[PDB]
């Protein structure tokens, strides 16, 4: 028992990482196979990000000016390409480290395990989910793009994510692995509107699944709701509208507690309209969106 | 900019576990060097935890009882030992994988990271502190036992936790890596009580700059305190009492902020006295203590 904010084993992915330097930018990425992937940002100067010309950019570099490290191991550049927002730096030697893996593009609500990355070198790891409006709330700083998302399926490696920019507002955008943004953004030094946010409401229900399979279970109250009905409530209170898509995959933890959906949903009602009256739910005095129902279902089946 | 519950890069710790079994119990082990510490009650069957004598039990396995996987790799198992509540069982081979490591005993209101294990394969990573009652509240279901805490200082891992038991409240026991537990706890199916629990104040302070760092600043006041008049309020809330020794280790972050540790002592008594006011600070709408001072520098500074 007990329930926490748990990340991916980062291990497979931290044998990816290198350190990307072209000029004076030095960035994170990722060495897959043959191939070194980072935000195309690195070809350029602080005065080039107000509106960079990436192509025109680009074309003054040559595989030489990439110079990519590994810890120790210097590797040697011998194509480069751009492809999106990210660059493609083909290396001579394959990454012996490459794990299974795939490139995947997550859809908002999703989450994954974030391997926080400065000069090559692994920081920390941490979950979080991508916003309905596309950013994700990570810890990032300066250096840390290229830093990549990612979820792991026993021994393959999905990566998501791959961090580019801190907002004006301090959140975080970036791509998946064929440089596509999550959201509106692009990579310039421009102030950037993120959509309206809204709260991932079928992970507030299976996270309240999570608190009832641990315990927590002060919240259950006598009452049922309708999809149409707590659709008002999530409306006003600015959740994301509940579908039968939404019950259909909270449907293992349904039935694993007992509890059924649309009762479930008349809880989150009533927190959404009272708040937590002071009392707290998994250790946490808000409702809490970054767990999907899977993620449930794995921390509590001890998934490896 | 921002701030999360992050988690050490758990790679280092993902190539020293190994599954242990001896007769129809199994659990993980950490192997490091020619050593794997498992935690002492894999010789035990389920009737034995009630009251288990572990130098008799230890008496009737050999060597040869204790199966030892590293994935697919068997160890051969050429001695063994009990130290306190964990087993030494020496084997012919070193873990090529070993990373430069120590055996480190944390003090309470110390955090760590925790490599949640199940079979001896990693299932997930989290943060946590160690509370002060010497308990931990971690997410760990059967099996997970041998499962790992460590802090990395850059390449060096110290292992400071092994997992051991669950008590009946649902927070979780272990030991250091002698086998020496944490707390009152012993290893027996019995329910034993957790000291009275506290916040850790200085831990607060910590997140509270974190806080002002990433630009939520609501909670700064007006207002001063003294070390006297803070700890009154410490005492009615159950909050540790703050020391000299804590405001010393919060310097650094009184200096970045420019902020006296009395003044944020200020501000965090406002905070127990009334509450967020339905407010939130770095996406929390509880007062943090999982963070210390240092892990607040780490973080906001990008240490690899
Ligand atoms: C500074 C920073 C932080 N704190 C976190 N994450 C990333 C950064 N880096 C940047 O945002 C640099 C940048 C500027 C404009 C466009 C692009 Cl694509 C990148
Ligand atoms: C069951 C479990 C969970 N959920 C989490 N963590 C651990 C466990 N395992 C146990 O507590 C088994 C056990 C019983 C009595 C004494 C000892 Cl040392 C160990």
């Amino acid at each position: 028992s007990g329930f926490r904010k748990m990340a991916f084993p980062s291990g497979k992915v931290e044998g990816c990482m290198v350190q990307v330097t072209c000029g004076t930018t030095t960035l994170n990425g990722l060495w897959l196979d043959d191939v070194v992937y980072c935000p195309r940002h690195v070809i350029c100067t602080s005065e080039d990000m107000l509106n960079p010309n990436y192509e025109d950019l680009l074309i003054r570099k040559s595989n030489h000016n990439f110079l990519v490290q590994a810890g120790n191991v210097q590797l040697r550049v011998i194509g480069h390409s751009m492809q999106n927002c990210v660059l493609k730096l083909k290396v001579d030697t394959a990454n012996p480290k490459t794990p299974k893996y795939k490139f995947v593009r997550i859809q908002p609500g999703q989450t994954f395990s974030v391997l926080a990355c400065y000069n090559g070198s692994p920081s920390g790891v941490y979950q979080c989910a991508m916003r309905p409006n596309f950013t994700i709330k990570g810890s990032f700083l300066n250096g840390s793009c290229g830093s990549v998302g990612f979820n792991i399926d026993y021994d393959c490696v999905s990566f998501c994510y791959m961090h580019h920019m801190e907002l004006p507002t301090g959140v975080h955008a970036g791509t998946d692995l064929e440089g596509n943004f999550y959201g509106p953004f692009v990579d310039r030094q421009t102030a950037q509107a993120a959509g309206t946010d809204t709260t991932i409401t079928v992970n507030v229900l299976a996270w309240l699944y999570a608190a009832v399979i641990n315990g927590d279970r002060w919240f259950l109250n006598r009452f049922t709701t309708t999809l149409n009905d707590f659709n008002l409530v999530a409306m006003k209170y600015n959740y994301e509208p509940l579908t039968q898509d939404h019950v259909d995959i909270l449907g293992p933890l349904s039935a694993q507690t007992g509890i059924a959906v649309l009762d479930m949903c008349a809880s989150l009602k009533e927190l959404l309209q009272n708040g937590m009256n002071g009392r707290t739910i998994l250790g946490s005095a808000l409702l809490e969106d970054e767990f999907t129902p899977f993620d449930v279902v794995r921390q509590c089946s001890g998934v490896t």
